[PDB]
């Protein structure tokens, strides 16, 4: 990473609080995670040896309600990354007006080197380690990078076993399989929210998205579904995709299903027939109308900020653009959808899955789709009008929408007097 994630997040928070009336004590409260739990996760490997991994569960604030945030499994992960992600989670749930705080979990592990049984043991041991700080009304984990609904179901089963089925165990964690208390539309949640935000941004900019070009970085649960939905719902032409090993570009357009099949039959999208192999740096610099980074954070810095040529940058990923790069892009007249507003959908659907779990009653695809569209449109238009009225950057405006709400919560709890 170019710069420390938590330091960057704090810098963004201060940079944006420079445009609002907030007390010093509240700022100091908001610049520090409220609880951090570092645990050792011991599992038994396939060869019989015992290996200990490092797990983090960081909740940054729970003034507005129980904290929410996914679990990231990553070899390059650090406690600072989890702290920054929890801080961003807070604003993410505040901007779309959810009764959640901000939370984040992670394990420093390379899941590609672990078998199915080892992954299940790791998930169960992580739950056993962090049971004392999580719950349906305390902290609700969710899927994240290199984690999937499978691992979510394993974690839910372990939590239910520990909890002795005393309460709504299904609601302890979101992004679950549909058989064990899953929610319809959760699989394409973040992609649907990103597509709605892109449509609203195009509406605001007066741009017809039909026939235009979209370049997506990362081909995971968010990137692939974003490309598919953009090709299907917005009528866009997916000209380039990528994963950690590289990307494929095609001026005539790519079919996301064939690319996914190739990536599932070969391990990567590289050397896809009819496409040219490029790098992620080259993909970010392509002449496209929409650029959606859906991968690791900090991909746009002063080393490529001036080389971005997309009309709209949809930050599907968590914190993919640095504040400096934000200033450069804004100087270039490029509209940016803020990271914790563009991918609010995934956190909006998860909240829906939560409500269904705690109420014991489950909804349909149409209801979830309608509610998600309504929430995302309202949040995006609030942020847009906020940035237009005050003549400030998008990222900052969302903060003004988000942090203020969080601030209000503290003033309603007595945490800060001023
Ligand atoms: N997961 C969610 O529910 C959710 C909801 C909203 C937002 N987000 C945010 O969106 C981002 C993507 O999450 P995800 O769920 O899509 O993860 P994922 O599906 O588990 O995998 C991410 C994808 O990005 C690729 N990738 C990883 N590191 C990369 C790098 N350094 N450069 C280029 N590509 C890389 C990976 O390719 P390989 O397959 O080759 O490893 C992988 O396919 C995350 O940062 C997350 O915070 C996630
Ligand atoms: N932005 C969060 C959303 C997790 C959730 O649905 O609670 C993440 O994927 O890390």
């Amino acid at each position: 990473v170019e710069i420390d994630p938590f330091e960057m997040a704090v810098k963004q928070l201060e940079r944006a609080a420079q445009y609002m009336d907030i007390s010093e004590e509240a700022l100091e409260w908001l610049k520090k995670p409220m609880r951090i739990v570092e645990v050792s996760v011991p599992i038994e490997m396939d060869d019989g040896s015992v290996k200990v991994f490092t797990g983090f569960r960081v909740q940054h604030n729970w003034a507005r309600g129980p904290t929410k945030g996914g679990i990231r499994w990553h070899p390059a992960e650090t406690l600072s990354t989890v702290k920054a992600l929890a801080t961003w989670m807070t604003w993410k749930v505040a901007v779309v007006d959810l009764p959640y705080g901000g939370g984040k979990g992670g394990i420093i592990v390379n899941p590609k080197e672990l078998s199915e049984r080892e992954q299940e043991r790791l998930a169960r041991a992580y739950i056993r380690a962090v049971y004392d700080v999580i719950g349906p009304w305390t902290d609700i984990p969710a899927p994240d990078v290199y984690t999937n609904p499978k691992i979510m179901g394993w974690m839910m089963d372990e939590y239910e076993t520990i909890m002795r089925r005393k309460g709504p165990a299904f609601g302890v964690i979101t992004g679950k399989p549909l058989s064990i208390g899953g929610s319809l539309g959760r699989g394409t949640a973040t992609a649907q929210g990103a597509i709605f935000t892109i449509r609203e941004a195009a509406k605001a900019l007066g741009i017809d998205l039909k026939g235009k070009k979209i370049a997506v970085q990362g081909y995971g649960n968010a990137g692939y579904y974003t490309a598919k939905l953009a090709k299907e719902q917005l009528g866009m032409t997916v000209v380039a995709v990528s994963d950690s090993r590289g990307g494929i570009y095609n001026p005539d357009g790519l079919d996301p299903d064939e690319v996914l099949k190739w990536k599932r039959e070969h391990g990567s999208v590289k050397d896809f027939p009819g496409a040219t192999n490029i790098t992620n740096e080259e993909l970010l610099e392509l002449e496209v109308d929409v650029l959606a980074p859906a991968a690791i954070e900090e991909v746009i810095t002063e080393k490529n900020a001036d080389n971005i040529k997309a009309k709209i940058v949809a930050e599907v990923a968590n914190g993919p653009v640095t504040p400096e790069a934000d200033d450069i892009l804004r100087e270039k007249g490029i509209l940016q959808i803020p990271d914790f507003l563009c991918n609010a959908g995934g956190v909006t659907v998860s909240y829906f899955e939560w409500v269904q779990n705690i109420n014991g009653y489950y909804w349909t695809e149409e209801e979830v789709r309608e509610k998600l569209d309504k929430k995302m449109t309202k949040a995006f238009w609030e942020v847009y009008n906020t940035h237009k009225d005050k003549n400030i950057h998008m990222r900052d405006a969302a903060y003004v929408v988000a942090v203020s709400r969080v601030y209000q919560a503290m003033k309603d709890r007595g945490w800060v007097k001023k």
